[PDB]
DNA sequence: ATGGGCGCGCCCAT
DNA sequence: ATGGGCGCGCCCAT
């Protein structure tokens, strides 16, 4: 029956760098670990002008400065 | 060059339905198109009694009350 | 500080 | 209404 059926768990994305092994389930996930290998930090606060990798940790950040 | 790669689009997450030719690029996107051939509508409304396949839909119907 | 994992709920067309 | 797409932001270990 597809009552009982569960969608399997999956990792379709793999780390483009030949040398690491790590795939991941949804696309936005790999893209945030890529930024591991790559050292970017997109996101930057206007205010300290910080740079980070992620966007949650730098909302994070934001909210403390008042 | 690393640094300039973006993750590929893509969808993985293929529906099991054999006369179904869907395919998401994330699993809770298929989990909620399962329930379209299943009918089922898991969350209900306890003001109400009414029933929604999908939670973002009961959230936003929840507020019509107030 | 920052990363893996992923849920809640928005956008927007139906 | 209700479906596909997908981002913000939280949890919790780093
Ligand atoms: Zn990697
Ligand atoms: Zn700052
Ligand atoms: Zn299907
Ligand atoms: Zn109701």
């Amino acid at each position: 029956n597809l009552l009982n059926y569960v969608v399997p768990k999956m990792r379709p994305y793999a780390c483009p760098v030949e040398s690491c092994d790590r795939r991941f389930s949804r696309s936005d996930e790999l893209t945030r670990h890529i930024r591991i290998h790559t050292g970017q930090k997109p996101f930057q606060c206007r205010i300290c002008m910080r740079n980070f990798s992620r966007s949650d940790h730098l909302t994070t950040h934001i909210r403390t400065h008042t």
